[PDB]
């Protein structure tokens, strides 16, 4: 039993942790076979930062420009290329703990861990989601540019997400491993703010099941809804619409705990209305939407 | 900016990680240099676990009984003993991957990282505190047997909880690398629950403090309070007592924010007295209290390991 915000064991990722720096600018790269990974902001002054030419400055550069380090070993850029919003540094040498793994895009309301690094070194792990508005709210100074999301499913790795960017609200931008953007953010210092956020409600309702898989059943009732109803009542608290394909989604909750997925959706209506009055769900005194069905149901068998 | 709970990286742990099996019960293992530790509840039957003469049961038991998997590789164990409520398997070889460590007991208030595994396999990585009560609120199935809690200071890993049982009240219940139970319990199956919980005061002013170094700061006030007066009331609400080792212990962050201990207590006193009046502080509904100084100090100056 028990219920914790769980990030994926770190190990295989803090293999792959490296320092690049260029000029002045000192980040996070991350080493997989013979590239590194990094964002190509790094080739930016912060001066430049506003409207900067990338291809125009990454032309300028030579290997000889940028500094890679793996603890005690500088490692020899043999060249240089752009993709996206990424800079790859190949290197002569390849990393021996390179894991299995895949670069993934994930869609929002989806988890994943954080590995926050700085100077290439780790500072600690913490479980994230990818918000409605495409921001993740993580725990980010000057310097974590670089660091990695990801999921280990299985022994391999899925890279998801690369921290590029603090939004003027404290959330964090970033982008997948090709170096796309997740949201309509851009990688210039322009003026750029996050919509406002919504509560991922298939993810309330999954962490609503977990807690009467640990048997918490105080916040049930009698009713059922439809999920027009539902619908029309979540988005009046900001909460996400939840699609058919959200409640075949947690269909196997609800036939694990015997609770319709619209049973729930009445009792998160309810919980909406009246608040928790003291209580808490899972040692939480509000509403947990940072996990998925999926998560709900590794950590609970 | 952003507050998380954050576990510390997990890699030096992750390379010690084995599975230990034996008779029917397979549970997790910790290897490090020529041995691996493990409860000694694994020479147990669930049966057995009602009433167990551990001593007795041990003789009983040869090294070709305990079988120890590190993934593919089996590992040849050469000889055991008993140090009180965990088992050591002396073993053939010495782990390549052990790490800078030490075994270190934690205080009630301190937090660590769980390193939650299953069949030696690590699975997933949390923070958790020390309960005043002496358990842990955890996240563990049957088979977490074995999983460990760490901090990292510097380069070592300091190993300071190994996994051992689930209280019918949902929370856990385990001991220090040298086996001593963390608080009043008993590794037999028989009627044991976890006594009466307190928040931990002085983690929740640190995250008070964190919560300003985020700019969250609605609860701040112009009072201040004594000790006195501030523990009598905490203790009114099953606060623990804050001593003054406490107060200088948030030294740093109160010079940092400006924001003076008593000062800072005087505001939770009214949190206390008045409830959160339908406001969060950091995203939270509940005053926090699994973070250390120490911790809000490391997450907010970016310290790295
Ligand atoms: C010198 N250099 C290359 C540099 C790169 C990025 C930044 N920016 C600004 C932008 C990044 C993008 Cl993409 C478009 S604007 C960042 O936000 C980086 C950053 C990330 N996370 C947490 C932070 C906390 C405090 C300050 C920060 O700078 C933080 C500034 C300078
Ligand atoms: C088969 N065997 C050796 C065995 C050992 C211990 C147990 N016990 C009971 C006791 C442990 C102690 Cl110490 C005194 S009684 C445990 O609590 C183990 C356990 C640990 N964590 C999470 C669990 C979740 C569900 C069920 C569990 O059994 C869990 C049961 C069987």
């Amino acid at each position: 039993s028990g219920f914790r915000k769980m990030a994926f064991p770190s190990g295989k990722v803090e293999g792959c942790m490296v320092q690049v720096t260029c000029g002045t600018t000192t980040l996070n790269g991350l080493w997989l076979d013979d590239v590194v990974y990094c964002p190509r902001h790094v080739i930016c002054t912060s001066e430049d930062m506003l409207n900067p030419n990338y291809e125009d400055l990454l032309i300028r550069k030579s290997n000889h420009n940028f500094l890679v380090q793996a603890g005690n070993v500088q490692l020899r850029v043999i060249g240089h290329s752009m993709q996206n919003c990424v800079l790859k540094l190949k290197v002569d040498t390849a990393n021996p703990k390179t894991p299995k793994y895949k670069f993934v895009r994930i869609q929002p309301g989806q988890t994943f861990s954080v590995l926050a690094c700085y100077n290439g070194s780790p500072s600690g792990v913490y479980q994230c989601a990818m918000r409605p508005n495409f921001t993740i709210k993580g725990s980010f100074l000057n310097g974590s540019c670089g660091s990695v999301g990801f999921n280990i499913d299985y022994d391999c790795v899925s890279f998801c997400y690369m921290h590029h960017m603090e939004l003027p609200t404290g959330v964090h931008a970033g982008t997948d491993l090709e170096g796309n953007f997740y949201g309509p953010f851009v990688d210039r210092q322009t003026a750029q703010a996050a919509g406002t956020d919504t509560t991922i409600t298939v993810n309330v309702l999954a962490w609503l099941y977990a807690a009467v898989i640990n048997g918490d059943r105080w916040f049930l009732n009698r009713f059922t809804t439809t999920l027009n109803d539902f619908n029309l009542v979540a988005m009046k608290y900001n909460y996400e619409p939840l699609t058919q394909d959200h409640v075949d989604i947690l269909g196997p909750l609800s036939a694990q705990t015997g609770i319709a997925v619209l049973d729930m959706c009445a009792s998160l209506k309810e919980l909406l209305q009246n608040g928790m009055n003291g209580r808490t769900i899972l040692g939480s005194a509000l509403l947990e939407d940072e996990f998925t069905p999926f998560d709900v149901v590794r950590q609970c068998s």
